[PDB]
């Protein structure tokens, strides 16, 4: 059997069981081969977005050394809910690069929030994916408004292809200067969340760069990841789940199993 076909029926079926939707798109950067899954169909970007957010801020250090030296100080009060990091460090502030690792490997959202105002709003990330090529993303909304992932509605979106397409252009390819890249990948390489998804598909040991995104509503939550393997080429792989009832949960499980499929038709196995 074709590859392709067996993970396409892999993933219908992923999808008939979880009731809802499942976007894939992976790109084997050896070969250039992809596998594609809705790769066009819109999904809540969830707390994905703060992974290209953390691209932005990269871009933004570009013009003004020092910007990830620099110190910023923020009212407790006020920090939304899920900023575990952020409530501990405020008495002394955070460092634009604190505030990126806490963002992008514990989903940190008033350290996301915090970038957010840093580079001008999520108008301006928008901009700064629009400037590399992606015309799908949009962030529109802060945390965690940003999650409420209604079916449907366009706001705070992307598509599994334009994730994957990106994150190949900003964590492996010339986006970013070197050193901001290799930046971005080591704070991708070091996310904590992430275990129960791409992760768990891939062998074990080898270095994932992955940031995910857990809604809260409709069945959304996702994953992305740039995977580097010892003896192959890098693969990056998008895997977005959404459903149309508001009280399902996400499945870290399913994820999982369609990072499997995936990965499979590129002849990986855990």
């Amino acid at each position: 059997a074709d590859p392709l076909s067996v993970a396409a029926d892999k993933l219908a079926k992923l999808e008939r069981d979880f009731g809802g939707s499942i976007g894939v798109y992976a790109i084997d950067t050896g070969s250039g081969a992809t596998v594609a899954n809705r790769p066009n169909e819109r999904f809540p970007l969830c707390s994905s977005f703060k992974g290209f957010l953390a691209a932005g801020v990269l871009a933004q250090s570009q013009d003004k050394p020092g910007l990830l030296d620099k110190r910023i100080r923020y009212s407790k009060a006020a920090l939304p809910n899920w900023s575990p990091i952020t409530t501990k460090h405020q008495a002394s502030g955070m460092t634009v690069a604190e505030l990126n690792a806490a963002s992008v490997q514990y989903s940190d959202n008033g350290a996301a929030n915090l970038l957010l105002k840093e580079i001008n709003g999520p108008a301006a990330l928008t901009t700064f994916m629009r400037s590399i090529g992606d015309a799908s993303f949009r962030l529109d909304r802060l945390e965690p408004e940003l999650n409420s992932a209604i079916p449907r509605d366009p706001r705070d979106t992307s598509t599994p292809k334009a994730v994957a397409e990106s994150a190949q252009k900003l964590a492996l390819g010339k986006a970013l200067p070197e050193p901001q890249r290799q930046q971005l990948a080591d704070w991708l390489k070091g996310n904590t969340t992430g275990n129960a998804r791409i992760r768990a598909a891939v062998p074990a040991g080898w270095e994932v760069g992955d940031k995910t995104g857990t809604c809260g509503v409709y069945g959304t939550a996702n994953d992305f990841a740039v995977i580097w393997p010892p003896k192959r080429a890098p693969i990056v792989l998008a895997v977005y789940t959404k459903h149309a009832k508001k009280e399902a949960k996400h499945s870290d499980e399913v994820i999982a199993a369609a990072a499997r499929a995936a990965l499979e038709a590129f002849n990986v196995k855990k």
